[PDB]
């Protein structure tokens, strides 16, 4: 129990209530990108002439489980392995072996100014509501203060909440028998100004190139190792 235990329970349970909902049938959801399973959604939203634009992506992916996706997902040891936007990451804070608080700068998009992010990282399970239903893990990523936030005059803080939901389908199991269900949710405010056109561009460019990179590391990683439920 660290301080940010009930503002993580809640976060959680947002995403739990309306991030896993489906879109297919919600005219409000406009479908950017599809690429087989992976389908990639946003809304259009502007604050004060900044762009906000909500991020929906699902996927299907085989041969990995949720536990395992959103291991890689949260492990800031491979984090450089997958990461292709990051120019720097540093942990501030570890708040439990499932939570900690991190500091990352963002590779500039010319001509915008860099950002930054101050962020809680969390790693949940969420049982079964019934025996009926999935178990699922989440990933939630949300901004967060704190003291020991890095100086850097190069960057505009952008504020984050991302999860990353993952439900798991199975047929000795094999890795052939097992499909991992992903919603994917990115809300990010970047901050002071930047044009509208490159915020979609390199959202409508990178969210894409994240989950179809990042999933396939999770199945080069795990591919002939044990089966992590
Ligand atoms: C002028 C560019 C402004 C960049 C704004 C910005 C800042 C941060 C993020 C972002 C994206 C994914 C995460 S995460 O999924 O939690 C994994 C950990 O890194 C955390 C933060 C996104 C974006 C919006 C632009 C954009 C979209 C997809 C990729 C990169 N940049």
């Amino acid at each position: 129990t660290h301080r940010f235990v009930q503002k993580v329970e809640e976060m959680v349970q947002n995403h739990m209530t309306y991030s896993l909902q489906d879109v297919g049938g919600d005219a409000n959801w406009q479908l950017v990108v599809e690429e087989g399973e992976m389908k990639v959604y946003r809304r259009e939203v502007e604050e004060n002439g900044i762009v906000l634009d909500p991020l929906k992506a699902t996927h299907a992916v085989k041969g990995v489980t949720g536990h395992e996706v959103c291991n890689y997902f949260w492990n800031v040891d491979v984090r450089n392995d997958w990461e292709t936007t990051i120019e720097n990451f540093h942990v501030v804070e570890t708040l439990a072996d499932n939570a900690i608080i991190i500091y990352q700068t963002h590779k500039r998009v010319w001509p915008a100014s860099q950002r930054d992010v101050l962020y809680l990282s969390v790693i949940r399970k969420i049982p079964a509501l019934t025996e009926n239903d999935p178990e699922t893990w989440i990933v939630c990523n949300f901004s967060v203060d704190h003291d020991s936030a890095p100086l850097n005059n190069r960057c505009v803080r952008a504020k984050i909440n991302v999860a990353m939901i993952c439900q798991t389908l199975v047929s000795e199991i094999s890795r052939d028998n097992i499909l991992c269900k992903i919603t994917y949710v990115a809300n990010v405010n970047p901050g002071g100004w930047a044009p509208a056109s490159v915020l979609r561009a390199v959202a409508k460019r990178e969210y894409p190139k994240f989950l179809k990179r990042f999933t396939s590391y999770v199945q080069e990683k795990t591919a002939g190792k044990p089966i992590l439920f």
